């Protein structure tokens, strides 16, 4: 609680923004709480941590919520999520994520996919 509370504006001055919410993040990470860690990861903007959360404990649907979360500007997300969704049954993320750029030439290779 009084970690967001720096985190978001402080009690009267600013104090460890990303230390207080990565402690909630690695917390939760140490209590067993991973969709919570996503969630206070991409809090933490550890949107691979989060990301690798979600692939690795199957939460196909915040592993995409992550990769609609950190966008195609940081599109690790979009790239490994094609991959995490090659072994996930979505192919239309992986069709997808090739697909926010275009490359429908190179969706020869994801639409055989």
């Amino acid at each position: 609680k009084w970690a967001e509370e720096f985190a978001a504006s402080g009690r009267g001055d600013q104090r460890s923004v990303q230390e207080l919410i990565n402690r909630q993040a690695e917390w939760s990470e140490e209590v067993k709480n991973y969709d919570a860690a996503a969630e206070m990861y991409i809090k933490a903007k550890k949107y691979d941590r989060a990301i690798a959360i979600l692939a690795k404990h199957q939460w196909w649907d915040k592993l995409i919520g992550v990769v609609r979360q950190l966008d195609k500007t940081d599109a690790r997300c979009l790239g490994m999520c094609a991959g995490h969704f090659r072994r996930a049954p979505h192919f239309a993320y992986a069709k997808e994520t090739l697909l926010k750029m275009d490359d429908t030439k190179g969706l020869i290779t994801l639409y055989v996919e």
